[PDB]
């Protein structure tokens, strides 16, 4: 069943809103993974001792009671709950610092990064951007089972000394798969311009659902097999846009909107989509107040043997939904109805329902499959 606790998603929702407001395209990212990146940077900073600085201060809403033992066990527990090896789904979060030749990585830091944050550090030579780009891109492929093939070009490494890269990959099956229909194209009414077309899937089922008066949107939950993950969809009522619904969403208002959902008979129509989304996170992080780590006053003394700072942060994520699930092509197993018909733009997210973790967040402006 749905998560009954309070999600620690204040930062997640803030950062998601910043990304969405600046891209007029489909978007998908992993807000939880962004917090992992920020916490690794926190761990690398001198500031992080229970000592003060604008770095320690700004990385705040991501750190746990500014107590490092708690921070490690917290993020470690959430990473392991999400990525738990199991027969039902495959989820992998991968994170690497790619560090220039001349930098000496502190061993105790590689230890903490691997153990608590399931992150690693590798040496490269930025004096050879071409070789380095190849190294980073092959790492992306290897850690996403080829779902993602590249994330940087030589040009995006220009001037870099440390690049922090995160990717995420997820394969899963719907608990309730859609019937497969060969031909089901219909119009899709995008936010701007004339309608486009999409390929749709439709079923009747019992799902947690509500038409939220507060948000001005319908909300729907489709669970994946494994008793852990579910995808939520927030579909603005026709009177409202994704941007208007976004402005209404915050931790408390999303808490209540999900709280109001209950199991209903629902006829669900969703457009199929497959896409990926890559971004350098420097600019959006700066926009939401995380600035000191990109400043001339930044340092990483607990990562790099002594001043260097993170040059660029990249994140990439791919997402697919079809009748069977996400990256799914086989399924060993197959009047008061409410109607949820997503033929206009909507928001979605995938959550660990045992802990509240916002593992994926995205929006569909033009679904292409």
């Amino acid at each position: 069943g749905p998560f009954q606790g309070q999600r620690q998603n204040e930062f997640d929702l803030m950062f998601v809103k910043e990304i969405f407001k600046n891209h007029n395209s489909n978007v998908v990212l992993s807000p939880f993974s962004v917090k992992i990146l920020l916490t690794l940077i926190y761990e690398a900073s001198d500031t992080s001792f229970g000592a003060v600085s604008n770095t320690k201060r700004e990385l705040s809403s991501v750190i746990q009671n500014d107590n490092i033992d708690h921070t490690r066990s917290y993020y470690k527990q959430l990473l392991e709950s999400a990525q738990q090896d199991n027969k039902d789904y495959d989820l992998n979060i991968a994170t690497n610092f790619f560090v220039d030749d001349f930098i000496e990585v502190i061993n105790k830091y590689q230890q903490i990064a691997n153990t608590h944050y399931h992150a690693m550090l590798e040496k490269v030579s930025y004096s050879n951007p071409t070789q380095t780009a190849a190294t980073i891109n092959n790492w992306v492929s290897e850690h996403t089972n080829g779902r993602l093939r590249e994330i940087v070009t030589p040009d995006s490494l220009e001037g870099a000394v440390i690049t922090l890269v995160n990717v995420i990959y997820f394969k899963g099956l719907w608990t309730y798969p859609f019937p497969e229909v060969a031909n089901n194209v219909k119009p899709f009414y995008g936010t701007r311009g004339k309608p486009t077309n999409a390929q749709y899937m439709e079923q009747n089922g019992q799902f947690y659902y509500d038409n939220s008066a507060d948000l001005g949107a319908q909300i729907l939950r489709l669970p994946y097999r494994g008793n852990k993950l579910a995808m939520y969809f927030i579909l603005p009522n026709p009177d409202n846009t994704v941007n208007q619904v976004l402005d209404r969403i915050n931790s408390a208002s999303l808490h209540q909107a999900l709280w109001y959902m209950e199991e209903n008979e629902v006829n669900v129509t969703l457009p199929k989509f497959k896409f990926d989304f890559s971004e350098q996170l420097n600019e959006p992080l700066q926009q939401v107040g995380i600035r000191e780590i990109f400043s001339q006053n930044a340092s990483l003394p607990l990562l790099a043997r002594g001043e260097v700072r993170v040059s660029r942060i990249f994140q990439k994520a791919g997402i697919t939904i079809n009748e069977l699930g996400s990256e799914a092509y086989a399924a060993t197993e197959i009047d008061g109805v409410q109607i949820f018909n997503a033929n206009r733009p909507f928001i979605f997210f995938i959550e660990d329902e045992t802990l509240g973790t916002m593992l994926f967040a995205g929006k569909i402006e033009n679904p292409v499959f």
